[PDB]
């Protein structure tokens, strides 16, 4: 149902964010490593950042030419013709970096390894240093925003197919099919990479508001307004434990709400009650700084600290170390979801 045209017009939005976002990984994650040169030698930050800057030079480039193809195509022509962009660009293997990134970013170790450079004397105190939020955006939200590389470059492979066959030129349908020629050898190479369990499982992990009003109903005792009057988008859904609180509470994470249930699944109600399966316990209000919490003998593990206006602070525990990571995720994006 898409035109040719329609694709080269998601495809330019699509590689305007992409580029934005590698200039956030390259100007705010990486410049602060690599400005301090007696905590973190060239291998480190290559370990952690690897071919990014090419990849980034290589992204410009290609917006770039398409740009002026666009501009440049008069009535004469069914559509822009942007074969020649990538043949171009294929033909001087100027996609290997993206092989050599995602071998790096996606190897087994890659975390254990991006922790242990958090983690080293002086580390973690010299992030703290660069200003608020640095620290916990870089220990959980920067694992993330590596993975883009990965996700734009694989679909390129289905962008150009798509474009091949719904090309209205033939020499830039033949344009096309050589480029995504040239671009096999990356493409097995990525596929063999990707497909392990890990990494399947990594990519997958960072992958109508009938939802919301859904929800709602499904939650007995609900206080101040609706969740569409305030809430965009649906985040996570989850189980934490409150830290002073009974019992576990399940969780509806909102961009504009973190809503605090108690499950009655299965458990009985009078005749005429509600038969939601959750109770409401604590409406948050997604407009105040988290914190992150090491570990306490005091049972909690694997937890985090929630400050909101003139209110108390709150502190939650997760079932395990991974759950905590797809939380302080979620939630420090959302915190700082203006730069991100």
């Amino acid at each position: 149902e898409q035109t040719y045209y329609d694709l080269v017009k998601a495809f330019m939005a699509e590689i305007r964010q992409y580029i934005r976002e590698l200039n956030l990984i390259i100007k705010v994650f990486r410049e602060p490593f690599v400005s301090n040169s007696k905590l973190f030698s060239a291998n480190d930050v290559e370990n952690i950042f690897s071919r990014i800057v090419d990849i980034h030079e290589l992204s410009v480039k290609l917006l770039g030419h398409i740009e002026d193809t666009v501009e440049m195509t008069d009535e004469g022509s069914p559509h822009p013709l942007v074969g020649s962009c990538f043949e171009d660009l294929a033909e001087e293997l100027a996609f290997d970096p993206y092989e050599s990134y995602a071998r790096d970013i996606l190897r087994p170790g890659f975390h254990d390894r991006f922790l242990s450079q958090l983690s080293k004397p002086g580390a973690a105190l010299y992030l703290q240093s660069i200003g608020e939020g640095f620290k916990e955006a870089v220990q959980y939200v920067l694992p993330r925003l590596l993975l883009a590389p990965v996700y734009h470059c694989l679909h390129y492979f289905e962008l150009l197919k798509q474009l091949e066959e719904k090309s209205e030129d033939q020499e830039d349908k033949e344009c096309l099919k050589q480029a995504i020629t040239a671009l096999l050898n990356v493409q097995s190479g990525m596929e063999k990479i990707c497909s392990k369990s890990l990494a399947k499982r990594r990519l997958s992990e960072s992958a109508a508001i009938k939802k919301m009003n859904e929800i709602q109903k499904n939650i007995d005792g609900w206080e101040g307004k609706d969740i569409g009057q305030c809430c965009n988008e649906f985040i996570m859904e989850g189980t934490l434990t409150r830290v002073g609180a009974k019992h576990e509470r399940h969780i509806f994470l909102f961009d504009g709400l973190m809503i605090c249930c108690k499950s009655n699944h299965g458990q009985p109600r009078l005749p005429g009650a509600s038969n939601a399966e959750y109770r409401l316990k604590e409406k948050f209000f997604m407009r105040k700084v988290q914190i992150n919490d090491k570990d306490d003998t005091n049972e909690y593990k694997h937890a985090f600290e929630i400050i909101l206006k003139d209110e108390n602070s709150v502190i939650f525990s997760a079932k395990s170390a991974e759950e905590k990571n797809n939380w302080m995720a979620a939630l420090i994006s959302l915190q700082y979801r203006s730069t991100l």
